């Protein structure tokens, strides 16, 4: 395969960025590459661990007020394990909310306990790891297939990644627990690509396309639901409607912000776990090699060490609810916080050899699902066995498939996206 991308040099340290050249609040620093995004935070690690930014102007979302950068492990998992102190509520992006938002996006993710965890205990059964083994079928005849279809589907052995095996692998998981017709999978994918993507000229950039983007999958939700109620399934939607919580059952809004952030979260996460793994197996074959060589004995470390790599999810932020000091830092009541778990991941205070990427690395306390607590990543469970199956089914049908392009980055301070990546296989 002569044209894979270039390898790389395991455990290069990226060079240190001066701090004059760090602009959180641009969008042009978010389209730097990735080098210079790692060595900008490994300054930050340095120089200024915590710090203040301006939020960026997205059209249409309203930026408001700036926010304190956590960039040190520690603090982000201090924050993140004291939710009376660091709060969900109102929103756990930068940028603010709105009552045209909230219709949508008012989910548990934006809330505090207790009625955050009486919302999650509606759905939380379907997530634990007893319940999510017993759809390994489903995961294995899902992957399986998706990589046969990019064997017959292209003749000159070359594909994308993204759209052939790691975006298509989640949706369905996702949707079919949700309970949504397989007709309708690729219309939730676009919404949720919309909903994740803004600001990507690629994806969307009018403000009026998000809102129409989200008031039709709030729709789609409502009249699923509306089904559901009357006449129930197993699926995650008709648990939904026949909650109650506090002795009420759940408003429409509720029931929309609910199935919206199950299919957004589903759909535009693990998709770049994956597409990472492969980016990383591609410039460290050696890494390739001993998993491919030992695929069940080291799966669960390497699994955890892509997503501390990828760190799909660049921060979350939360909302002081008194005045704190962090590291001689005093922040006030009312302030945001954001919690970097891509500097995390990186930081040399907790991981000795940030750099280098090792499959069997343990321990491995990567703060990718978060720094644990009341909001851990409900489909920590389920993202995990997603990976595992889609690396086993490539090694099992096309064990040399390696990206022949630098992959096509998502514009994003949240996510940290991959769109395409071009891969071919012998
Ligand atoms: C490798 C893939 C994934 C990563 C890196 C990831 C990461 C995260 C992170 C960082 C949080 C916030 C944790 C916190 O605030 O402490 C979170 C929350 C959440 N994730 Fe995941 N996630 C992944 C896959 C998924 C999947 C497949 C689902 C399925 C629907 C999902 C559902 C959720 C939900 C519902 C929440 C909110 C939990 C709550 O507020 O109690 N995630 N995720
Ligand atoms: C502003 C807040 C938004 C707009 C985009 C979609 C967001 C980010 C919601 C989204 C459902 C959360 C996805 C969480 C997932 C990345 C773990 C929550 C708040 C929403
Ligand atoms: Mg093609
Ligand atoms: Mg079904």
């Amino acid at each position: 395969l002569n044209t894979a991308i270039a390898t790389r040099v395991n455990g290069t340290p990226p060079p240190e960025v001066p701090i004059a050249d760090i602009e959180l609040g641009s969008l042009d620093f978010w389209a730097l590459d990735d080098d210079v995004r790692d060595g900008a935070f490994a300054t930050l690690r340095r120089e200024a661990p915590i710090s203040f930014w301006p939020t960026i102007e997205l059209p249409g979302f309203v930026a408001g007020n700036g926010h304190w950068a956590l960039t040190k492990y520690d603090d982000v998992f201090y924050a993140s394990r004291h939710p009376d102190i660091f709060s969900s509520y109102p929103n756990i992006t930068i940028n603010d909310q709105t009552p045209e938002l909230a219709e949508y996006f008012g989910s548990m993710i934006v809330l505090d306990d207790p009625r955050h965890q009486r919302l999650r205990s509606i759905v939380s059964r379907a997530f634990t790891p007893k319940v999510v083994a017993r759809i390994e079928a489903a995961v294995r005849d899902r992957a399986h297939r998706l990589v046969s279809s990019m064997i017959a589907n292209n003749p000159d052995r070359q594909a994308d990644l993204v759209s052939e095996l790691a975006g298509p692998l989640p949706l369905q998981i996702i949707c079919d627990m949700m309970g949504i017709p397989k007709a309708d999978h690729q219309r939730i994918f676009h919404w949720t690509n919309v909903i994740l993507g803004f600001g990507d000229p690629d994806l969307a950039t009018d403000f009026d396309e998000f809102m129409q983007v989200s008031a039709d999958i709030g729709a789609y939700a409502t009249a699923l639901a509306e089904d559901r109620r009357v006449n129930h399934h197993d699926d995650l939607t008709s648990s939904l409607v026949e909650a109650e919580v506090d002795g009420e059952r759940l408003s429409s809004r509720e029931i929309a912000s609910f199935f919206i952030l199950l299919v957004v979260a589903g759909n535009e996460t693990t998709r770049n776990a994956i597409t990472h793994g492969v980016l990383a197996l591609s410039r460290y074959p050696e890494q390739r090699d001993r998993w491919w060589s030992d695929f069940d004995g080291l799966a669960p470390t390497a699994v955890e060490e892509i997503v501390r790599w990828a760190s799909p999810v660049v921060y979350m932020r939360r909302t002081l609810t008194q005045d704190i000091e962090l590291r001689g830092t005093k922040m006030a009541a009312g302030d945001k916080v954001s919690l970097w778990y891509c500097s995390a991941n990186r930081d040399e205070s907790k991981f000795a050899d940030p750099w280098t990427f090792d499959l069997a690395r343990n321990p491995n306390p990567h703060l990718g699902f978060g720094g644990g607590g009341a909001h851990f990543c409900l489909g920590a469970n389920l993202a995990r066995r997603e990976i595992r199956v889609a690396f086993d089914e490539l090694r099992r049908q096309m064990p040399d498939v390696v990206a022949t392009e630098e992959p096509a980055r998502l514009l994003s301070q949240f996510i940290h996206g991959i769109k395409t990546l071009p891969v071919t296989w012998s």
